């Protein structure tokens, strides 16, 4: 009934809803967190996305990340595991950090919205 | 998130001192009470969001005699790392087994014990 956190979104309710498969799938369970990243993707420009709960000036709960070239296609995402243990901000910012090192490994140029680096980075 | 209040705003903004302080810094969170207080009957209350049916962040947890002063709390250490339910669970069973060693009757807000303890 009453509201602690607003609800920010950098994606569309299309884009979180989209399914999306892994050309060679990596998957990598990050702490609460599981990461996923299509390795074939190649010298993209790619930008990461996310909708999450902030509080205090700060992303209390990540919904989702998902990763998208300029084309609009999924390339990469941060998930809460599924029995939903609970996360931080730190644990966020540690999922993207290794999401961006396998994306940059395959010569993508990798950026994060203004959103995310406002609020984990 | 919904934000879920056992604690008032004049409970939540009321400045307290303590008489014997014990301070403990329990992962995240900062467990603060006074030694000195014994053969108590206290409920610990807490003003936090809940996100699906749990804890996400614990704004202020404080420990209250039946008269309603403030002899103990957990707070969020002062440079806000995070944390999840689970740390305030850890600090919340430090925070009773200081005060039952201390000869007081501790009870937890329902609704502490619903999404948390």
């Amino acid at each position: 009934s009453v509201p602690a956190s607003r609800y920010l979104t950098d994606m569309t309710l299309e884009e979180m809803s989209r399914d999306w498969s892994m050309l060679i799938p990596k998957q990598k369970v990050a702490g609460p967190l599981c990461i996923r990243m299509d390795q074939a993707i190649m010298d993209k420009n790619i930008i990461l996305k996310a909708n999450f709960s902030v509080i205090f000036d700060r992303l209390e709960t990540l919904i989702l990340l998902r990763a998208f070239t300029e084309e609009g296609a999924i390339v990469g995402e941060i998930s809460p595991l599924p029995s939903l243990p609970g996360h931080t901000a730190e644990d966020v910012k540690n999922a993207v950090g290794v999401l961006i090192g396998g994306l940059e490994w395959n010569d993508n140029t990798v950026r994060v919205s203004e959103t995310l680096q406002r609020f984990a980075w």
